[PDB]
C-alpha cells in the first residue's frame, strides 16, 4: 500500500519511526529495525538529529543481505538538520547521511524544520538563510540520485508557498512531514498540501512519546482519549490502531514509532480494518489545537512554524 508521489515515486503509506531518547542504547535501533522489516514495514523514517543513522542502516543493509527485501522495496528517509540549511552545506550532509547508513542513496531527504540554525547540531542561536536557497541545494541532490526525492519537514502552508512559488522551481516537495494526530489533524494545512500534491506525513500520530524534555506532562494522553479507547472496543483493536487508521483513511501517510516487537507487529494490523463515516467524523471532533512538542522557546524565529497562534 502506497501512494504516488508528485515526483512519479511512490510512498509506503505506513512508516516506522525510529527516534528514542538517548537514555534507549543504540542497540535497540538495530534491533527494532529490523523487526519492523520483518514484521512489514518497508517505510523507515530517521534523520540526523536521531544519532541512529548508523544502526538504521545496518539493519537495512542485513536484511537486504539475508535476502529478505531489496533495496527497491525499502523506503528509507532521512533528515537534514538546521545547522545545515546554507546551501553549500546540503549536500555533504546528505554524503555525510549516506556514509553513516552505508547507503548509496535515501528515497526521501527532507529539510528537517524551517527554523535554520547557526552554523554542534544545537549552538539556541538562529541563523538567517533563505529557505529558497536550502531548496535549490536540495534540488541538486536529487539530480545527483543521492535523493530519490525531496520534500519538507514542519512547514506552515505560508513557507510551503514560498518553495512552490519559488521562480525557476524545479522539483515540488514531494511531502511535508508535520505533527498529526486526533488532537491536532491539521485539516486545513491538509486540505491545502491535497490541493497541491504534496503528500502530509503525521508523525507524533500516536501522541508522541511524552518526553518530559518537550513535552508537558500535563497534556492529554492521545491513547487515553475516550473517543479512541470506545472506537478501539468496537472494532476489537487497540487505540493505536485507531490513531493510525484515522489518518490513512484521510488521505494522510502515518509514521509509528514502537521500540516494542509486540507492538511493532500490532501496528502492521491499521490494514486489517476500517473505520465508520460516523467513527470519522468522531475522531474528527477531537480535534483542539494542541502540539505536543512546545517550540514556544523557539517563537522568536522569523520561520517558527506555529505563528499567529493567538
Ligand atoms: N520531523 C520531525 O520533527 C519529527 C518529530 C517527531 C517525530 N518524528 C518521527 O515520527 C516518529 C513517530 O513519532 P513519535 O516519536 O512522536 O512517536 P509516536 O509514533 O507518536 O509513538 C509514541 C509512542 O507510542 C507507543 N506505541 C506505539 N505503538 C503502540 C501501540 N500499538 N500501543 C500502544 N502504544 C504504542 C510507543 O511506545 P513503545 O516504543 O514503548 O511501543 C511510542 O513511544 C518518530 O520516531 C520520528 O521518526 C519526526
Ligand atoms: O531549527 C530548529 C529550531 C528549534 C527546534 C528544532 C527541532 C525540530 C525537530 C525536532 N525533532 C524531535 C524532537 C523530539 C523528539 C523527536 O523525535 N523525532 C524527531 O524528529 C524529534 C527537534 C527540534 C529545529
Amino acid at each position: 500500500q502506497c501512494v504516488k508521489l508528485n515526483d512519479g515515486h511512490f510512498m509506503p503509506v505506513l512508516g516506522f519511526g525510529t527516534y528514542a531518547p538517548p537514555e534507549v542504547p543504540r542497540s535497540k535501533a538495530l534491533e527494532v529495525t529490523k523487526l519492523a522489516i520483518e514484521a512489514g514495514f518497508r517505510h523507515i523514517d530517521s534523520a540526523h538529529l536521531y544519532n541512529n543513522e548508523e544502526q538504521v542502516g545496518l539493519a537495512i543493509r542485513s536484511k537486504i543481505a539475508d535476502g529478505s527485501v531489496k533495496r527497491e522495496d525499502i523506503f528509507y528517509t532521512s533528515k537534514l538538520w538546521s545547522t545545515f540549511h546554507r546551501p553549500e552545506l546540503v549536500r555533504p550532509a546528505l554524503e555525510n547521511s549516506l556514509k553513516k547508513a552505508q547507503l548509496d542513496y535515501v528515497d526521501l531527504y527532507l529539510i528537517h524544520s524551517p527554523m535554520s540554525l547557526k552554523p554542534e547540531l544545537s549552538p539556541v542561536i538562529f541563523d538567517i538563510v533563505d529557505l529558497c536557497t536550502t531548496w535549490e541545494a536540495m534540488e541538486k541532490c536529487k539530480d545527483a540520485g543521492l535523493a530519490k526525492s525531496i520534500g519538507v519537514s514542519n512547514f506552515n502552508r505560508r513557507q510551503l508557498e514560498m518553495i512552490l512559488n519559488k521562480p525557476g522551481l524545479k522539483y515540488k516537495p514531494v511531502c511535508n512531514q508535520v505533527e498529526c494526530h486526533p488532537y491536532f489533524n491539521r485539516s486545513k494545512l491538509l486540505d491545502f498540501c491535497k490541493s497541491k500534491d504534496i503528500v502530509l506525513v503525521a508523525y507524533s500520530a500516536l501522541g508522541s512519546q511524552r518526553d518530559k524534555r518537550w513535552v508537558d506532562p500535563n497534556s492529554p494522553v492521545l491513547l487515553e482519549d475516550p473517543v479512541l479507547c470506545a472506537l478501539a472496543k468496537k472494532h476489537k483493536r487497540t487505540p493505536a490502531l485507531i490513531a493510525l487508521r484515522y489518518q490513512l483513511q484521510r488521505g494522510v501517510v502515518v509514521l509509528a514509532k514502537s521500540y516494542n516487537e509486540q507492538r511493532i507487529r500490532q501496528n502492521v494490523q491499521v490494514f486489517e480494518f476500517q473505520l465508520t463515516a460516523e467513527d470519522m467524523k468522531a475522531i474528527d471532533g477531537l480535534d483542539r489545537n494542541l502540539h505536543y512538542f512546545n517550540s514556544d522557546s523557539f517563537a522568536s524565529h522569523p520561520n517558527y512554524p506555529y505563528s499567529d497562534e493567538y
